[PDB]
């Protein structure tokens, strides 16, 4: 149950929203099962049904909630389905799904290569890695971050606009080839103080954790990815033959 | 930062492996940096060097760690990788890594088909679906708890005999009708309490929650089956193409 401090200079209402996040944050609220009801919120804090019902209705306007007639007051959990099989980029996945692409940048650097590094990719020893590690945002919510290790010569000098739109499509364009297969490796793990606060999520919540290897159309790899993807509005979806 | 108790009825060397095993599955130890030396345990906790060895070896023997001529002793991280694209069966998976497979019966019920589990599997409403939940395991070490729903008339009656074997091999014989083609959603997932202690795994580790769905050659759906997979001996491999 939640925590109400009618003292505290933070608007009662206000209070109601964040706790409720916070319990839907770390699960202590599931979608299967309704919330207690106005009158049962109100009781339990001895506070006015006019004050539960705003911190609701303003939980409703964000999507959080929804109200099904005759069942209650429920947790909304929008999946998106991602589909592994097919090699798409971030801003390409949410253009399909009539979402905004978003970026922000949690840090780039131009570092040197590594023999472990420069293995993964072919590329060259010594030589210029660009390391560009991003949020990726969809409608200004925080999806997934991602560091992608590109050898310098095939994307060349990198920008913040470059940050901020899809490397993916600079990349194509810088090399006038097209990109082609990749492989991924996938983990399931829980997401450290950082990615947490970063993805607006628990310490801890479930996240998967995703390598991916890129190659352009005449088989160089230009494109090394770790990332970190919100476990709690993804499926991974993909299919398999016999044989 | 083990706990050893010298009042204990429980001899020391066992306790050692008890309490590393549990850092192991805790993650207080990583494969990344050398465990603490015979001298550090043994200085630490007032006990002979030689009880400390003898656990150490233990666990080596075991698997569980392993030694370094001149960096020193390390906790082992054997991950299978778990390919992505091929429909195969758990005892196919590890036959092919040259592993024995068993399974262990959590829980097998006929239960009546819901409108949910039958618009599912396409099959008849009212009709009976075997449930069969069962820990899977290679060399007798849980791997996995799956638990597949299938049909009864697409595999008649069923007793441990085909529990404690290849239920894809039953299936096809059963039906004389191949696999064929499957779809499977991921979701990164924290183990429950009782996932946990079946799978010899800590409450809330990272594992892979999964649902396939599974069809015949003649396009009918023989399987609706739920799993979770262990985080920590599992890497899910797959390829992706531009299309
Ligand atoms: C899990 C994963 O590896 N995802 C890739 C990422 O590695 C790649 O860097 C990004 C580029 O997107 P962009 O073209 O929008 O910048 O596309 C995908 O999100
Ligand atoms: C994640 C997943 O869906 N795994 C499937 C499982 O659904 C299926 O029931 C089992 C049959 O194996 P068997 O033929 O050895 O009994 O093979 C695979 O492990």
């Amino acid at each position: 149950h939640m925590n109400i401090n009618k003292q505290s200079p933070i608007p009662i209402y206000y209070q109601i929203m964040e706790q409720l996040k916070t319990q839907i944050k770390n699960g202590e609220l599931q979608p299967d099962m309704p919330l207690p009801s106005e009158r049962e919120y109100a009781e339990q804090f001895g506070i006015s049904r006019m004050t539960v019902r705003q911190a609701l209705s303003n939980l409703v306007n964000e999507g959080l909630l929804y109200r099904l007639k005759g069942r209650g007051t429920f947790v909304s959990k929008p999946k998106m389905e991602q589909a592994l099989q097919g090699l798409t980029s971030f801003t390409e996945d949410m253009k399909s799904r009539g979402m905004t692409p978003g970026s922000r940048l949690i840090d780039y650097q131009l570092i040197d290569s590594t023999e472990e590094l420069a293995a993964i990719l072919g590329c060259g020893h010594p030589s210029s890695i660009h390391k560009i590690t991003r949020v990726r945002l969809a409608n200004d919510i925080p999806m997934a971050i991602e560091s992608s290790h590109i050898p310098f010569e095939l994307a060349g000098e990198l920008n913040e606009s470059h940050f901020q739109s899809s490397i993916y499509d600079h990349i194509e364009r810088y090399n006038s080839i097209p990109i082609s297969r990749a492989k991924q490796e996938l983990e399931p793990s829980a997401a450290t103080t950082e990615e947490a606060n970063i993805l607006g999520i628990q310490k801890g919540a479930p996240v998967l954790l995703i390598k991916r290897t890129t190659y352009l159309q005449n088989g160089t790899a230009f494109e090394h990815a770790k990332s970190v993807y919100r476990g709690d509005r993804y499926t991974f979806v993909h299919y398999m033959d016999r044989l």
